[PDB]
């Protein structure tokens, strides 16, 4: 057995994004910054060779809601990225297709931010802002719709996957 160690500091808290225009200034209320590194996942309809390519970008950066807890009860286009810590969040979703896995530093944790009781605590969530670059993307699994299990022999690897720690 071996214990394991700490997680790295990036000095940026916005390292990861896909999209740097992001304004971390605005975003509401002050964030509280996620300091593990341990895998998180996202719940996606578009395929791999989409988001291996592009990364996970978000949908306006410049005037989407930097409202954490109005982007999480109301979904509009926004900054930011969503991820979980859960695994299994992908079985809660209708036909969202792909249960990606994401080795990113940062991101914005939820729960910590606006509390854990607020109506979709249970989706745990770390909310990137600016996305996440593909590098940070491990890989992929496709989810059975009728099942809601995910397919293992066909998940992918990112060829694009950096590890940093
Ligand atoms: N998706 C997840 O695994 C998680 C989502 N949430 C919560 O769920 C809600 C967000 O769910 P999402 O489905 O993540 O909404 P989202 O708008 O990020 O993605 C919705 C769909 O829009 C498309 N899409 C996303 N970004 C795009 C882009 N840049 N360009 C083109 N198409 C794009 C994809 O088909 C995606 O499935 C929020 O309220 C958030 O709190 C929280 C935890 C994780």
């Amino acid at each position: 057995k071996a214990a394991a160690p700490a997680c790295p500091r990036f000095d940026d808290p916005v390292h990861a994004a896909a999209d740097p225009r992001v304004d971390v200034e605005r975003i509401t209320p002050d964030p509280v910054w996620r300091t593990t590194c341990g895998t998180l996942y996202r719940s996606d309809s578009r395929g791999p060779a989409v988001v291996f390519e592009q990364g996970f970008l978000p949908k306006d950066v410049i005037d989407g809601q930097y409202d954490i807890e109005s982007y999480v009860l109301v979904n509009q286009p926004s900054p930011y990225v969503s991820t979980t810590y859960d695994h299994d969040l992908y079985k809660t979703w209708y036909k969202s297709g792909y249960n990606y896995y994401i080795d990113a530093p940062g991101g914005v944790d939820v729960n910590k931010t606006i509390g854990d009781r607020h109506k979709w605590a249970d989706q745990v969530e770390v909310a990137f802002p600016g996305g996440i670059r593909t590098e940070f993307v491990i890989g992929v699994c496709p989810v059975d719709k009728k099942t809601r299990t995910e397919k293992m022999s066909e998940c992918v690897g990112n060829p694009h996957y950096e590890p940093w720690h």
